[PDB]
């Protein structure tokens, strides 16, 4: 059984915890409890192989930025999340991509760019703007809604695939 170390990163409140908890426990967390650092594990079949998903749900609050170097060293693939109704979170995710590369000394780190909260109509980040950012890093872009489950499995299983094929 192959184990995959997934890490979910991004700015405060973009929905990292809601995304992970939707994938693992199949319900939507409506309240907003800011995360320090939580771990989840789950056995799943992906392309006919049983996998162990080890998911790290990380802090978006700038307070805990010191914890970053460690978890980027350890993790194998990174789900990099912004919210489509938060332009600043899109500008911020760019800074996360550079840190992952820097910390891991590699321009080829398995990553997926995720535009979350796509159920909301107050969009300020157009899909094409995020596509352009993902293209310059050579990584996929997938929109999600933790609330409706749209794209949630697609995003996480795509990241597994990127790790697998690394
Ligand atoms: N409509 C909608 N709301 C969402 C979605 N994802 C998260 N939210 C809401 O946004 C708030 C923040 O979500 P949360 O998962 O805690 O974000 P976070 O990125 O983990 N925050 P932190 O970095 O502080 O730990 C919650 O009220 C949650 O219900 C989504 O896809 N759609
Ligand atoms: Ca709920
Ligand atoms: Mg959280
Ligand atoms: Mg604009």
């Amino acid at each position: 059984m192959t184990e995959y170390k997934l890490v979910v990163v991004g700015a405060g409140g973009v929905g990292k915890s809601a995304l992970t908890i939707q994938l693992i426990q199949n319900h939507f967390v409506d309240e907003y409890d800011p995360t320090i650092e939580d771990s989840y594990r789950k056995q799943v079949v992906i392309d006919g192989e049983t996998c162990l998903l080890d998911i790290l749900d990380t802090a978006g609050q700038e307070e805990y930025s010191a914890m970053r170097d460690q978890y980027m060293r350890t993790g194998e693939g990174f789900l990099c999340v912004f919210a489509i109704n938060n332009t600043k979170s899109f500008e911020d995710i760019h800074q996360y991509l550079e840190q992952i590369k820097r910390v891991k000394d590699s321009d080829d780190v398995p990553m997926v760019l995720v535009g979350n909260k796509c159920d909301l109509a107050a969009r300020t980040v157009e899909s094409r703007q995020a596509q352009d950012l993902a293209r310059s890093y050579g990584i996929p872009y997938i929109e999600t809604s933790a609330k409706t489950r749209q794209g949630v499995e697609d995003a996480f299983y795509t990241l597994v695939r990127e790790i697998r094929q690394h």
